[PDB]
Formats: structure tokens, C-alpha cells, sequence
């Protein structure tokens, strides 16, 4: 099927395009081509520096009635320096000007970490550091509370929660509304078993992030691991007749995953979205998970000290 039920009651396409890194002159081409070819979920953030340009497409394919915004699934996330309660709405209204909607389908506290406000998105302090906000993860997660009671949004999650981040959540006193989706970094390298079972059994679902490994990632090194040219992912592919990029996609969504890679190029755009005519099997869903190493693309490498840094727990 295409589309995954939240425990929200809205369905979400299984399949998104990611927008990290898509040039500003190229993602609305890149959005455009996307939603002709088929995809129906884009996924955003303020971060990116490119919600506007993502969403002059967005309003042309409207436009032109290519597609109903009923149909579509638009995601965007809270960035760090916006945890302030007072700041959140703000932030969400921003995003949703430069997309040119009236509602997100999904919005995603992007870290548990909050930094402190400004114009920088990393702001330092004078010896390098990130200077955090005081603002604890569920007083953040009453104001995404407060987005869906102003209709400003459908559905609130989080992402780059572990699991005893998620769990605080959960247990939140006086709890409104559940987490919809745990939207986390996910592959063959980085397989997530525990904390994607965790989501599952509370009714969360994971979004699997760079998925392709994030080829383009800027601190990428020619000596790291590279899941497109694993010579034994490339034998998976070439039993079934599909690229790599292409079983790396289908993988997650065997997993009951979303996933969200992201491309500017047309060609991969339609080749990524053509995934719902082929089946892993068992064994190779088994042997695909046998290349955890626990390999991360996403670190937040500039602050491992904030004491809401999700990566020292073991999931
Ligand atoms: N929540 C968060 O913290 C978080 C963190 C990271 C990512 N994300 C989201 O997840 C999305 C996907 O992750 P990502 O951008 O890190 O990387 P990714 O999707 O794993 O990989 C993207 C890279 O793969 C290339 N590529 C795409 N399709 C290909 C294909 N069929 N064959 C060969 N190469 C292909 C792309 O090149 P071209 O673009 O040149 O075609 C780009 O260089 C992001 O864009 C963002 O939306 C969220
Ligand atoms: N270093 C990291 O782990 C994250 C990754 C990350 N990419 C992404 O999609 N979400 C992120 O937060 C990102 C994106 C940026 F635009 C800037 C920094 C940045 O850092």
C-alpha cells in the first residue's frame, strides 16, 4: 500500500522526497518533477534554508491542478534555536508562509536539543561550544500541542529521539496528543532494530532518514562506508533487476517504514519512486540487516555535550 495510518488517523505516503542540501536554484524543478512523477510527501525544514523555493512548487502544481492539497503530505520540523515557547508558533507560521500552505501535514521537533535564540542556527559561545536553551524537550512538546489545537498543523512528532526521549514524552504529565512519528536516520549501516521496535510497539511511526547513506553529506570521507557501491547491496539489486538506490528505498519500506531520500536529479527522482513493483525477500531483509555498524551520517558533531545529546544512550 502507499500509505501508513498515524495514530492521528491521517494517512501518510510511505515514500517522500528529502530536501536537505537541494540547491535553491534547483529545488523547484526538483519538486515539480517529483510531484508529476508521482510523489505525494515532501519532506522540509526552516534549516534548510530552501522553504521557499520548495514551496513555489508546491503552489504551481496546485495551480495547475496536477494535484489536490488533500492529496499532498507536506512535512517541515522545528529548528533548535526555536524550543521557546514562545518562539514555536512563530517558527511554524515562517515555515508555513515560505511553503505557501495554511497547514503542515506533519510538523517535527527536529532535535530533543533547544539552542539558544538568534539569528545564528548554531549559535557558540567564545571558546566554540553551542550554547543551549533552558527549555526541557516537554514543555517544547505542549507548544507543538498548541499547533494542532490552531489548526496550524495535523500531525506533531519528533525526530533524533532515542529511546528514552521518546519514553519522557510518553509518560508526559498531563499528555495531549502522542508523538506521530519518530523520524530518525536509518539504513543498512544503521540498522535501529531496538528503537524502531520500541516506536512500533507504542504506535509511532519512523520515518527512515538518508537512506542512501547521504552521499552528499558535507564531512563525507573518501574512506567511509559507502552503502551504493557495497558490492553485496549491488548483488541484491542486480537478482532483481532494480538499481541499489532502489533496493535501499524498498528496504525500509518492507520494514513497515516511511522514507524520504532525497534527489535533484530527474532521473533518480523517477527512479527512486519506482519501488511499489518489487518484493525482498525474507532472507534478503535479513541479510541487508546483517551490515549494522552503527554507522551514523548524522551526529550533531558540534554539540555532544548538551544534556539532551541522543547519541551516547545505546538506542
Ligand atoms: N531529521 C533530520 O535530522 C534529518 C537528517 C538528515 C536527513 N533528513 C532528511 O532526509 C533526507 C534524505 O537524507 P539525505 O539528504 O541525508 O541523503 P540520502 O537521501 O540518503 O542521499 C542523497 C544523495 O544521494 C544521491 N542520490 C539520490 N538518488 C540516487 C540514485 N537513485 N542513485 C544514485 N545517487 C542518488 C543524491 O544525489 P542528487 O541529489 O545529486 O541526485 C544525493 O547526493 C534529507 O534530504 C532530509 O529531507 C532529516
Ligand atoms: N550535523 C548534523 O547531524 C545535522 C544534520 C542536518 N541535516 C538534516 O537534514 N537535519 C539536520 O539537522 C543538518 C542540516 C542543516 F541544514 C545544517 C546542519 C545539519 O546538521
Amino acid at each position: 500500500a502507499s500509505r501508513i495510518l498515524l495514530n492521528n488517523g491521517a494517512k501518510m505516503p510511505i515514500l517522500g522526497l528529502g530536501t536537505w542540501k537541494s540547491p535553491p536554484g534547483q529545488v523547484t524543478e526538483a519538486v515539480k518533477v517529483a510531484i508529476d512523477v508521482g510523489y505525494r510527501h515532501i519532506d522540509c525544514a526552516h534549516v534548510y534554508q530552501n522553504e521557499n523555493e520548495v514551496g513555489v512548487a508546491i503552489q504551481e502544481k496546485l495551480r495547475e491542478q496536477v494535484v489536490k492539497r488533500e492529496e499532498l503530505f507536506i512535512v517541515s520540523k522545528l529548528w533548535c534555536t526555536y524550543h521557546e515557547k514562545g518562539l514555536v508558533k512563530g517558527a511554524c507560521q515562517k515555515t508555513l508562509s515560505d511553503l505557501k500552505l495554511d497547514y503542515l501535514d506533519l510538523y517535527l521537533i527536529h532535535w530533543p536539543t533547544g539552542f539558544k535564540p538568534g539569528k545564528e542556527f548554531f549559535p557558540l559561545d567564545e571558546s566554540g561550544n553551542v550554547v543551549p536553551s533552558d527549555t526541557n524537550i516537554l514543555d517544547t512538546w505542549a507548544a507543538m500541542e498548541e499547533l494542532v489545537d490552531e489548526g496550524l498543523v495535523k500531525a506533531i512528532g519528533i525526530s533524533n529521539f532515542n529511546h528514552l526521549q521518546v519514553e519522557m514524552i510518553l509518560n508526559k504529565p498531563g499528555l495531549k496528543y502522542k508523538p506521530a512519528v519518530n523520524q530518525i536516520e536509518c539504513h543498512p549501516y544503521l540498522t535501529q532494530e531496538k528503537l524502531i521496535q520500541y516506536c512500533q510497539s507504542k504506535g509511532i511511526v519512523v520515518t527512515a532518514y538518508s537512506p542512501l547513506g547521504s552521499p552528499d553529506r558535507p564531512w563525507a570521507k573518501p574512506e567511509d562506508p559507502s552503502l551504493l557501491e557495497d558490492p553485496r547491496i549491488k548483488a541484491i539489486a542486480a537478482k532483481h533487476n532494480k538499481t541499489t538506490a532502489q533496493v535501499l528505498i524498498r528496504f525500509p519500506m518492507q520494514r513497515n517504514l516511511v522514507v524520504i531520500p532525497k534527489s535533484v536529479t530527474p532521473e533518480r527522482i523517477a527512479e527512486n519512486f519506482k519501488v511499489f513493483d518489487f518484493e525482498l525477500s525474507s532472507q534478503d531483509m535479513t541479510t541487508l540487516l546483517s551490515y549494522n555498524r552503527n554507522w551514523r551520517v548524522c551526529a550533531l558533531l558540534s554539540d555532544t555535550s548538551h544534556k539532551d545529546y541522543p547519541f551516547h544512550e545505546e538506542f
